[PDB]
């Protein structure tokens, strides 16, 4: 009894364009090769998949961005076994 979750999951916040006039954000979304605080979670990995790319895997098939080599082909063989072009 008391079976309950605390799903307060309210992530993004944030629509604007133009320059800035205090430095803002915070250390909330790392790209794990440059320190540099993101806000927004898609910011951090757009930072790694085309700068930083180097550290990261990425199963070419499917977005699922890996941050380490085995994990890579482990997708390929267990979670993406159809995909073999
Ligand atoms: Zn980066
Ligand atoms: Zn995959």
């Amino acid at each position: 009894m008391g079976h309950h979750h605390h799903h307060h999951s309210h992530m993004g916040d944030g629509e604007g364009a133009g320059v800035l006039g205090l430095s803002a954000s915070a250390e909330c979304h790392l790209c794990p090769v440059c320190g540099e605080s993101f806000a927004s979670k898609g910011a951090q990995e757009r930072h790694l998949r085309l700068l930083h790319a180097a550290q990261v895997f990425p199963c070419k098939y499917c977005p699922a961005t890996f941050y380490s080599s085995p994990g890579l082909t482990r997708h390929i063989n267990k979670c993406h076994p159809s995909e073999n072009r």
